[PDB]
């Protein structure tokens, strides 16, 4: 604001469980906010987020950034995270940004599976929110689940089994229950207004089919294919998913 | 059991919350056991849902009946419950029932929203639900929140306030954006066995068309509506829905 500017740890609850977060506050009395959404078992802090929140902020957009239930410092065991529970945890933290007094307009900015969970939290608040940022949205998560095969990890789609070993961690079988049935193109296509798609084109973990899929379905998207960019747009590739996502919001 | 018939109180936990529930329990080493819902400001211990799993006990077959967050004796405030953290809610409740090592087949009963409840929980484990009753089934709520009244309480749906004065209670906003993309007949057919529809033709809350397009929707089910009964099955009706219900799961 005018007299405070950095970063402040920030906590908030949902059902019981606290989730943790980072703001970052610009200069100014009055200034645009983005709510930034990590991905599938990461953390609000990767280098990806920290960028990005830190290029907004030197153009004077505040941001605030939440570790998800069953990731990083927020409360709840992975094995009891959904992409649906992950949405009333984006909705809690709108419900605190959109009631800051300093907030002229709210942007959502998800990577991955954060931003499954930034589409379809505008499809439900389109009248609030004014941009959206996707970055490798990972919309397949869907068609993987009714596959049943989850990143390299396969089951009976049918029968779907209690909890699924899934490298170091337990994933809920509920999970992939509800991403079979994700509404995730239906809800996300009520948002009308304007929405940055930032998709690597060597992403072997999403396709980039699903970006092209977004920028079908979206009234007024821009789709940005990154040429031989990875699903973190990792080290040479990083400052494209941070510079078309500033120059997006503004 | 072979020991112990009664009742008893279960308590679970769903993210954080505390959930409060009634167990019946039958005769026999194994059973099976319907998991039965209370429907939108309702509880587990209505004269209606009390006399099904009575009249279930007593064909021996066992039941649990839990306070919905937000109700009864669960946490959550009222503000806070949606229809999807409900399901959440539903699906704690199921993981509790189907490892118990007495249970044979599961089914659902749900009343009102409840019945929403039950009929999208089954289309989520349709390879696990063995037979769903319900008992004027609320889908109608979806259109309600489309149409910008719910229950006599109007508001914008294309901008639906932060919360909306209810009655003695408030309902979130949130309640109600969920409201108007619920997949609910999308989800809940994908439940292919039993199903058996119960509905008042004097219900002034839910149209008995809801039922009506449930028949419509569902590969295997029975209509039946009741001439007269109101969206309770209040006083003289109680036993239609306490007898279809308890014929049908056996
Ligand atoms: C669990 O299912 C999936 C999730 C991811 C998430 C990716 C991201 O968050 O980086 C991608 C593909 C899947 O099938
Ligand atoms: C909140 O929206 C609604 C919910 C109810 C719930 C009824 C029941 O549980 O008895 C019915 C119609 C609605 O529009
Ligand atoms: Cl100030
Ligand atoms: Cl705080
Ligand atoms: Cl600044
Ligand atoms: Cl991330
Ligand atoms: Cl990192
Ligand atoms: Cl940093
Ligand atoms: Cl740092
Ligand atoms: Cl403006
Ligand atoms: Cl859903
Ligand atoms: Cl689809
Ligand atoms: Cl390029
Ligand atoms: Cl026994
Ligand atoms: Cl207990
Ligand atoms: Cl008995
Ligand atoms: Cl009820
Ligand atoms: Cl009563
Ligand atoms: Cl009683
Ligand atoms: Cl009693
Ligand atoms: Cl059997
Ligand atoms: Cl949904
Ligand atoms: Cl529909
Ligand atoms: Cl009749
Ligand atoms: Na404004
Ligand atoms: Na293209
Ligand atoms: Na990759
Ligand atoms: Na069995
Ligand atoms: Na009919
Ligand atoms: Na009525």
């Amino acid at each position: 604001n005018l007299y405070f500017q950095g970063m402040a740890t920030i906590t908030l609850e949902r059902d019981g469980l606290q989730l943790v977060g980072t703001r970052e506050e610009p200069f100014g009395e009055i200034y645009d906010m983005a709510i930034i959404f990590h991905g599938f078992t990461a953390n609000r802090n990767t280098s990806l987020l920290r960028e990005i929140a830190n290029s907004l902020r030197d153009e004077n957009i505040a941001s605030v950034r939440f570790d998800f239930n069953g990731h990083g410092d927020s409360d709840g065991k992975f094995e009891n995270m959904t992409v649906l529970n992950e949405i009333e945890d984006a909705n809690a933290i709108l419900n605190y940004v959109k009631t800051d007094p300093h907030v002229r307009n709210i942007y959502l900015v998800g990577h991955a599976q954060g931003g499954v969970v930034a589409s379809m939290l505008a499809g439900l608040y389109p009248d609030l929110i004014k941009k959206v940022v996707l970055l490798a949205p990972a919309a397949t998560l869907k068609g993987d689940a009714l596959e049943g095969n989850t990143q390299g990890v396969t089951y009976n789609p049918d029968h779907i089994p209690d909890r699924l070993p899934f490298k170091d961690l337990t994933l809920g079988g509920f999970y992939l229950r509800i991403a079979q049935q994700l509404p995730i193109y239906e809800v996300s296509a009520q948002f009308t207004k304007p929405v940055c798609l930032i998709h690597g084109t060597d992403d072997t973990v999403v396709s980039p089919n699903a970006s092209k899929k977004y920028d079908q379905i979206y009234q007024n998207s821009t789709l940005h294919l990154i040429e031989g960019a990875d699903h973190c747009f990792s080290d040479s590739y990083q400052k494209n998913a941070v510079n078309l996502t500033t120059d997006f919001l503004q």
